[PDB]
């Protein structure tokens, strides 16, 4: 009823993944960047991490399906070229296996055993040379069992990991053998809360979080940061609350944006719901289709915050 094996695999490959991303970042970023048709960026690093991880997962657990962000549908010839080369540093795949590996990420989730991957979470914070994450989780019937977040730029480079029921833990990117426990903060007044949110204005409503926090009488200004590294701040007590605020009722959050962090905050003693206080349902596919937005906190302040968020956002459509 424990998942030691799934968890040892994830720490192993998230840690290499981090080596892969730091080394991709050693070069100029432009000639390594693609603009998806939807306008979002994706880099040589995303494809390299996802090729390596799907390969390692598929070798070790031949029956599990993978849900991951990227695919090869369209991926320019010269980017692919560089992926290939970054990949062969860590495994012997020919350009063939690499494409096949990246394309294993097409599972629709739901029943059974699924791995959930963000090869680079917050790709923009990666071009920004600021916060970003390799995000891996393992679930069964939409219940998260293992979550790993590797964050090469946060406070020196840190890896946090949790399996269900067994607590939360922090590692250096350099040593995944020696970890420490990790518990959310004990902050009991919302006026003393440090709150966090995305840097991008398209990913969260920063005008309304201002309103919410001003009502909660928050003194300090938001720390704006990219990626699931926001869940990792909640979990280690560096931040108090984390808001992700929608502008409509039609955006559905991707499960590779939330699943690893979700379990890590809960194991470290906090609470994660949506903006109406409902628990996240990871069993309805590739997105959290029965949820609207995110509230992640240290548990102490959750309902107090949710009440004010419900209200500032009762007009979504
Ligand atoms: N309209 C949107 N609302 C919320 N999240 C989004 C939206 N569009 C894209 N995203 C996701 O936000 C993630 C990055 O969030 P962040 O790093 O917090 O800015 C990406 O992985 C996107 O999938
Ligand atoms: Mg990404
Ligand atoms: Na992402």
């Amino acid at each position: 009823m424990s998942f030691d094996k799934e968890l040892a695999l994830a720490l192993e490959i998230v840690q290499v993944s981090c080596k892969i991303t730091t080394s991709v970042a050693e070069h100029t970023l432009t000639d390594q960047t693609q603009i998806k048709n939807d306008k979002s960026p994706v880099t040589v690093g995303d494809y390299s991490v996802q090729a390596y991880v799907n390969k390692k997962i598929h070798e070790t657990f031949p029956e599990d399906q993978i849900v991951a962000e990227e695919d090869t549908k369209t991926i320019p010839e010269d980017i692919f070229a560089k992926v290939c080369k970054h990949v062969q540093i860590y495994s012997d795949m020919k350009d063939d296996e690499i494409r096949k590996s990246i394309d294993l990420g097409n599972s629709t989730g739901g029943k059974g055993r699924h791995w959930v991957l963000d090869p680079i979470d917050g790709t923009l914070g990666f071009l920004r040379r600021e916060q970003y994450a390799v995000c891996l989780a393992f679930m069964i019937d939409g219940d998260i069992k293992v979550g790993v977040l590797g964050c090469p730029n946060f406070e020196g480079g840190l890896i946090v990991a949790a399996q269900k029921g067994c607590g939360a833990k922090m590692f250096s990117v350099n040593d995944i053998k020696n970890g420490k426990d990790i518990h959310v903060s004990t902050t009991p007044k919302t006026s003393d809360m440090c709150f966090c949110e995305s840097v991008e204005v398209s990913h969260t409503d920063q005008s309304r979080s201002k309103t919410i926090t001003e009502r909660l009488q928050v003194t300090k200004p938001p720390v704006r940061m990219d990626s699931q590294c926001k869940y990792m701040a909640i979990a280690s007590g560096r931040a108090d609350v984390y808001l992700r605020l929608p502008r409509n009722l039609s955006y559905q959050e991707k499960i590779w944006d939330h699943a690893a962090g979700y379990l890590i905050v809960k194991e470290a003693g906090g609470k994660v719901t949506d903006i109406y206080g409902n628990d996240l349902d990871f069993s309805l596919g590739r997105t959290l289709c029965n949820n609207h937005g995110i509230v992640a906190s240290n548990g102490i302040l959750h309902e107090e915050t949710v009440n004010v968020v419900k209200d500032v956002l009762s007009d979504l459509k």
